[PDB]
């Protein structure tokens, strides 16, 4: 049937079961669509941005241009930036809501609490603020000065880049005259760019997508994980139960997915209580428990232990519906991406109960509504654990068969840079030194998402990771790719002795594993706050570090948007499968020749691990080369 | 080509540029007809991530792509996704003109304030403080609109309580689509469009409705009435239209696009001796100033013809044949549309590509200058001083000029103002004229132009023509406006064109029977009128025998405009048509479903007789219904 399905045995397993109750599911709408492809929106030189078109790039038809004029570099460009404008608009939402959260916080109306103090504080002084009077008054001050971040408009110089970058990428930002605004304005730009007879320019629209970038990371991401540490904690190492193996049908689950943890962590604060233990309890079931599913779960596994109530992380978008063929939840809270629209129809069939706690999350088949809202989220908690206590009862129990597999795997989770540093000692200096002896050849970033586009789910990142680690190169994962990562057993110290010779030993000395897990795309910007500490002891630009990063499995804008900063930042940024722009030849040339003169990175494509892992190693060791080391 | 233009100028200068064998819209129309796609036709595709594209087609078993959305969802989803597009748009010109009026304000532009009483008025309106000298008060105007941009989900709005009728009102509180700012909705609506997030056409298209709310009462309205304050309230007047205007011994700098500041700044710079003298020592008899498309039209809108300001060339689809007239000097752009292959144009005709804007950006521009209103001074003096080389230097004794001869007149400037004007001071004159049966019914043209559903503005002034010989007045808009006003439905001449009852009362009253409105972005400001009579009458908007058509819509600006005609509830027609025929609920409730909701509805056609038979049929039945 489904040509491409998994490595994870338990998807497999549960896919298995999806088709023999006849429900469709991505595995099996693949290949349909791989029937009747279309090669000019797959090259990028289609458009449907006015009434004049559909149009197409065909010059050996006389096809050169559209109606409009607009060559093919600039189709592909200004569609690429008008799909990463959603991107950004997802980050800076959620950015917004972290500091909306954090000032109804501060003020008493959450059942949240101010974590690190520590840190709310250093980034009041970093940032210059006020830090006179009560922790909550400081918070409600960052709030404030974050919220002017987002708004910041193109002639208001900003404080988070000039504190979270290095001098040198500064200064190249500044000589190329990418200093973006704020990320409202900067997508409405980039927007109102992409309108027809606008810009047409692809060397201006790929500028505009590098300023995009910048935008995202340091107006949105940076600011939003900090408060977010300020919130529920700074996130260090713990061990961790991934897959599905997790789930227990006794037990009324309840299942949070998309990527604000907000509400999970407000769903785990209301299954502590015990009067909602005893509605568990008197209903049925053994108790009442909480499950971390994609990047919600991966932002509260950062910083949350298991204990009876939180049990782990389910895995990535692709296990959605697998998960939900498990015949074992109850309650599936959905805040953002992922949550796909064919949800409906499969958790009828498996009595499960789909509540969308967000006014963006929409599609047939859902059935409670809670939009979040701070002041409220206490009540939201409230009413989902009733609604799953309603659904268990009258849905699931005693009438659905479960099929939990039996795979569960420990992985280490909560991966920090001040983890980094409690690791190492307090100091980057011994990482340093390991990496100029050649034990650590280089860091690579892994940003990635996963999809069915270049293989089976999570064929190429869990290959390319081993690939990567045989070669001596530490890997930090981030994203539904180190969820990938965590299932497939790379993330614990069992791990340790699939690296290479110098990492596995300076792994073992360190206790910790090749793969750290930085947790969501959202920590790209906390990524880079390593990369800038590797660029600020040694004075050196971050074009000229040994790194490097990697989507070996993207599928929509959250990671593009990242790919995009990543080249504004000037790294090799490994993207796989191509984005469709390959129609395009002068862009492509841009994007992979071109820019290390301009910004200093460039795009790699492939998706064979070995040649792609060839290729990072080669790119290191030119950077090791021209370092002396 | 198989498609050109109705206007006999634009044809010639087509025919020039085939004899150049230059590329143009004209020409890249038929070879995309022959391998067009009737997926992304009918909106059943979609490439929004690696496990696309993907195709609609039961067929082959491709039922949903591999996400799992629908056909509805997938075609609603990518509108929302290119409105976006246009309310950001909409966003950056009335940001842009919040913060010129502001510096204005403390003195540090060539403009200053003209419409003290609007301002005032405006002021008390919104509850500000009137104290202190008008720049104080321009100052906390501009704060509060701006505030207005950035207004989130628990702040509710004052421009919609303020400018909106009642029962209108109460609908959007009943049905939960009070927007946010502008810049919240559109992002929010841009992050609902990311894959796996909204997957619900029902639901993308009330965060559409949201999205035209949120850019009428969020921008336009607010925007448009800056612009009066700051060059003052358009009244009915006299203007030449179409490229017959163009006379190749002046050295002519023309500004295209959407937001008129650097045209001002350019009319103001040129009534300066010492310009003049820099043009007349170059060879030429002085130095003129024209506008194009929606910038044009606001300046003509504001301005009348003198010796240095001339009027307005065209709309969009005239671009190109205007720099093949050999008459241009600068072409200044400021917004869309800017077409992206002007350069070999502007090299083969002499003319010099001016960039006003960092959004304009193409191949072959020659110089870049960011507007920036404390800058917008020294722009124009750049600018006329890049006229004046590009004219001794590339035109001047070179390029052969070819100007067609057709000129005509229209009468710009009408405004909600200049219709209580004329009509003596009250509303109720137009009320009587209405429930008398001498005019059924307005009709709001805010329209584009397009090649899809005809040549250059076929189907715009037929229906036109058609609309006013069944007794129904019209307020037009945008480049539809460009087109009546060139083809000549704007002057009193027309009035032969209208129906008995129309032509009456337009004889009466000394106006036309095509009321030049200005832009897509005086959508809002036509906004204004509807609702006064809807405050008279004390009827909700969707009872008023009033109706909406933009007959040749192009990109997202007019299709917004639209989206808030529907959550204005009115019988919205839009030709050709938008890319969703291929998901059945979602046509299902654009055209039949949205009456029980809004009170609204899409009508589709391109017959200019069968349209107009349709509007006039939706008129009479709200005719029927208010007992009339
Ligand atoms: S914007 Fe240009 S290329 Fe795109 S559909 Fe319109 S005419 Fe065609
Ligand atoms: S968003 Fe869905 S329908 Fe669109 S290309 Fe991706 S998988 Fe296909
Ligand atoms: S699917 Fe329409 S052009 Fe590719
Ligand atoms: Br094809
Ligand atoms: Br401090
Ligand atoms: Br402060
Ligand atoms: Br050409
Ligand atoms: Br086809
Ligand atoms: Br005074
Ligand atoms: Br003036
Ligand atoms: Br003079
Ligand atoms: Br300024
Ligand atoms: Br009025
Ligand atoms: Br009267
Ligand atoms: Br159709
Ligand atoms: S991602
Ligand atoms: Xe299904
Ligand atoms: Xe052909
Ligand atoms: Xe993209
Ligand atoms: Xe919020
Ligand atoms: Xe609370
Ligand atoms: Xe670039
Ligand atoms: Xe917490
Ligand atoms: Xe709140
Ligand atoms: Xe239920
Ligand atoms: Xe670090
Ligand atoms: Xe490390
Ligand atoms: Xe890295
Ligand atoms: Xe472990
Ligand atoms: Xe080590
Ligand atoms: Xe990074
Ligand atoms: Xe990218
Ligand atoms: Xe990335
Ligand atoms: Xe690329
Ligand atoms: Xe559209
Ligand atoms: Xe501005
Ligand atoms: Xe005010
Ligand atoms: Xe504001
Ligand atoms: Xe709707
Ligand atoms: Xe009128
Ligand atoms: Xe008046
Ligand atoms: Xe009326
Ligand atoms: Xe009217
Ligand atoms: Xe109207
Ligand atoms: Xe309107
Ligand atoms: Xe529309
Ligand atoms: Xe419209
Ligand atoms: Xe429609």
């Amino acid at each position: 049937m489904a040509t491409k399905t998994s490595i994870h045995p338990s998807v497999n397993e549960l896919y298995q079961r999806l088709a023999e109750d006849q429900l469709s599911n991505c595995f099996d709408r693949f290949d349909p669509q791989e029937k009747i492809r279309c090669n000019y929106c797959e090259l990028g030189v289609s458009c449907q941005l006015c009434s004049n078109g559909p149009c197409r790039i065909n010059e050996k038809v006389g096809a050169t241009l559209g109606v409009c004029g607009i060559n093919a570099d600039g189709m592909a460009m200004r569609y690429m930036l008008l799909r990463n404008v959603m991107g950004t608009s997802t980050y800076t939402y959620h950015a917004y809501e972290a500091y909306k959260t954090l000032k109804m916080t501060a003020l008493g109306n959450t059942p949240f609490t101010i974590t690190d103090k520590d840190k709310l504080y250093q980034m009041a002084k970093d940032l210059e603020l006020n830090t006179e009077g009560k922790p909550e008054d400081v918070a409600v001050r960052l709030s404030d000065f974050l919220i002017w971040e987002l708004y910041r408009d193109y002639d208001e110089p900003g404080k988070m880049i000039e504190v979270y970058a290095p001098l040198k990428r500064k200064e190249v930002w500044r000589k190329l005259g990418i200093y973006p605004a704020g990320p409202l304005h900067e997508l409405k730009d980039a927007a109102a760019s992409c309108l027809t007879n606008v810009d047409g320019d692809y060397v201006s629209l790929a500028t505009k997508g590098l300023r995009l970038g910048l935008s995202c990371i340091y107006g949105a991401q940076i600011g939003l994980e900090l408060v977010q540490d300020i919130l529920f904690g700074t996130g260090m190492p713990h061990e961790m139960d991934v897959d599905l193996g997790i789930f227990d049908a006794d037990y009324i689950n309840i299942v949070f997915n998309g990527h604000e943890p907000f509400v999970g962590v407000a769903l785990i604060l209301a299954a502590k209580e015990a009067v909602n233990q005893d509605k568990a309890k008197a209903a049925g079931a053994k108790s009442l428990r909480i499950y971390g599913s994609i990047e919600s779960g991966q932002e509260v596994v950062q910083r949350f232990q298991k204990d009876e109530v939180f049990r782990g992380l389910t895995g990535n978008w692709l296990t959605i519906e697998p998960m939900l063929a498990t015949g074992a939840v109850d309650v599936l809270a959905m805040d953002m991406n992922c949550s796909p629209p064919n949800l409906g129809p499969l958790a009828e069939k498996y009595g499960a109960t789909l509540v969308s706690v967000s006014r963006l999350v929409r599609f047939p088949g859902i059935h409670h509504f809670l939009d979040y809202k701070p002041s409220e989220v206490r009540e939201i908690a409230q009413k989902i654990i009733d609604i799953a206590v309603d659904s268990f009862k009258n849905k699931r129990h005693g009438k659905i068969t479960p099929k939990i597999p039996a795979n569960i795997q420990k992985a280490i989770t909560g991966f920090t840079p001040e983890a980094i540093l409690k690791a190492l000692g307090g100091s980057i200096n011994p990482l340093i030194e390991v990496i100029k002896a050649g034990k650590i050849k280089g860091a690579v970033g892994l940003i990635n998402c996963t999809t069915l586009k270049n293989g089976p789910q999570d064929y190429v990142t869990v290959n390319l990771a081993k690939e990567l680690i045989k070669r001596d190169i530490l890997i930090l994962s981030g994203g539904c790719g180190n969820h990938a990562l965590e299932v497939a057993g790379l993330c614990n110290l069992d791990a340790i002795n699939l690296a290479g010779p110098g990492l596995s030993e300076v792994c073992r000395n360190l206790n910790i594993p090749p793969v750290l897990s930085f947790g969501t795309c959202t920590d790209t910007g906390r990524i880079s706050l390593v990369v800038t500490a590797l660029a600020n002891a040694l004075n050196v630009d971050t074009a000229d570090l040994p790194v490097a990063v990697t989507a070996p499995m993207y599928m929509e804008q959250k990671a593009t948007i990242d790919a995009l900063f990543a080249l504004a930042y000037g790294l090799y940024t490994h993207v796989a499968p191509d984005p469709p722009v390959m129609g395009a030849p002068n862009l492509v040339k841009l994007l992979t020749r071109d820019l290390p003169s301009i910004t200093g990175g460039r795009i790699a494509v492939g998706s064979d691990p070995v040649k792609v892992a060839d290729d990072i190693l080669a790119h290191i060791n030119d950077r090791r080369a021209k370092l002396g080391i």
